[PDB]
């Protein structure tokens, strides 16, 4: 019952992220795409502060689809030592219609039930 | 009357060019933003072959701002001692609501005109 987060959201492509706990929290992100041709080539970077460490588990897939017909999914295990509230950078790249495209961006969303 | 053309079109920023000559072309881009948002920061980066030579000058502001309501223009001075098709590539920078967003294209679409 933690609350998600949208993590991005950014002419086209939204990133919500939802939560499991059981000093771990494994964060699933859920990648969206609104616009009219695919994401192809899709990859999620995440770093997290040096106080905290994270592992990145395999994507779903690397094609955002056209029109919300499908996702991207993706697992990441963050781990805090510190008891310290959850930061995030995230970067996506992405090919659309011949264009290449970077984005990074800062997750400071998180909610309490997250982390404390 | 060289026929301008379309550099650059994908998710809501357009860059238009448009041509004179008097082997130099004269370059101005023109850049909008159709989004709902400003795109600050904004940087033009353009690279050529090394057979030919740019010069690049400087922009008029570094913001591109929402619907429509203004543009960047920034002229580009192209050196093509061979009279070959003109080709480059160009990259983009900006903020847009915090996030950091880069792209990048190759422009292969110059008219004859501009060139021969």
């Amino acid at each position: 019952m933690i609350p998600s987060i949208t993590a991005y959201d950014a002419l086209g492509l939204k990133i919500e992220f939802t939560f499991e706990r059981s000093s771990v929290t494994v964060i699933t992100i859920q990648a969206s795409n609104s616009t009219e041709l695919d994401m192809t080539d899709f990859v999620f970077q995440a770093a997290v502060p040096k106080t905290f460490q994270l592992q990145l588990l395999s994507p779903s897939s690397s094609v955002v689809p056209a029109f919300n017909t499908g996702t991207i999914t993706q697992v990441i295990k963050v781990l805090n030592p510190q008891k310290q509230q959850l930061r995030m950078r995230i970067k996506l790249t992405f090919n659309w219609n011949g264009y290449k495209v970077q984005s990074e961006a800062e997750v400071n969303n998180f909610p309490p039930q997250s982390w404390q």
